[PDB]
């Protein structure tokens, strides 16, 4: 099955998922000089005050923090979006070394990690129906650089020891995702895809310009997770990122001058 190794990684995915070579694949390099300010773009509305986290899961590719998405509890609106998108989960991609790990790049620069907050368009009723639609999903992407610790990340870091291997999960209620955001909501946006199989072309990407800083100790704990299941040979969960894909017939828009 698919993964991030030499024998099952991003260069192999197209054999099972031919859309891997499609017209709106993600991630992409964000060329900051070619991206154009769009004054028609609205401010992003990130409404996470009533978010209800459920659980954290090691799925063998990353770890996901899952949320209750049965009502409009944590939603994303505005910006390039029409209507309302409900938060279903977040996860990260990260590297084996601080100089790599992000999926999007900015003028070819790679960050140490990238946070993805995944949301689905409520007009389609459920996530499964949303991923059959060209405007089904909105993913808020946030870069991580290594510097001072991010206090709102520490609760995530301190539970990772309990989900070391694939298939393990733990209760993760009462987590506030507002603690993962930077100060500014300035962003770039473009139409793209899921960055993991099945690579579906359903996503409005919203990538924040301002990174968050996390400490070396925080990102080191990410790197102690395992891709494998319990009792199997240990393979550290590192370098779980897809590289930038061809931009093709797309334009990246900026919310800021
Ligand atoms: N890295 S990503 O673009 O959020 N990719 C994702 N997100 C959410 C998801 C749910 C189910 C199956 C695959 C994926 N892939
Ligand atoms: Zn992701």
């Amino acid at each position: 099955h698919w993964g991030y190794g030499k024998h099952n990684g991003p260069e192999h995915w197209h054999k099972d998922f031919p859309i891997a070579k499609g017209e709106r694949q993600s991630p992409v390099d964000i060329d900051t000089h070619t991206a154009k300010y769009d004054p028609s773009l609205k401010p992003l509305s990130v409404s996470y005050d009533q978010a209800t986290s459920l659980r954290i899961l090691n799925n063998g590719h990353a770890f996901n923090v899952e949320f209750d998405d049965s009502q409009d509890k944590a939603v994303l609106k505005g910006g390039p979006l029409d209507g309302t998108y409900r938060l279903i989960q977040f996860h990260f991609h990260w590297g084996s070394l601080d100089g790599q790990g992000s999926e999007h790049t900015v003028d070819k620069k790679k960050y140490a990690a990238e946070l993805h907050l995944v949301h689905w368009n409520t007009k389609y009723g459920d996530f499964g129906k949303a991923v059959q639609q060209p405007d089904g999903l909105a993913v808020l992407g946030i870069f991580l650089k290594v510097g001072s610790a991010k206090p709102g990340l520490q609760k995530v870091v301190d539970v990772l020891d309990s989900i070391k291997t694939k298939g393990k999960s733990a209760d993760f209620t009462n987590f506030d995702p507002r603690g993962l955001l930077p100060e500014s909501l300035d962003y770039w946006t473009y139409p793209g895809s899921l960055t993991t199989p099945p690579l579906l072309e359903c996503v409005t990407w919203i990538v924040l310009k301002e990174p968050i800083s996390v400490s070396s100790e925080q990102v080191l704990k990410f790197r102690k997770l395992n891709f494998n299941g319990e009792g199997e040979p240990e393979e550290l969960m590192v370098d779980n990122w897809r590289p930038a894909q061809p931009l093709k017939n797309r334009q990246i828009k900026a919310s800021f001058k």
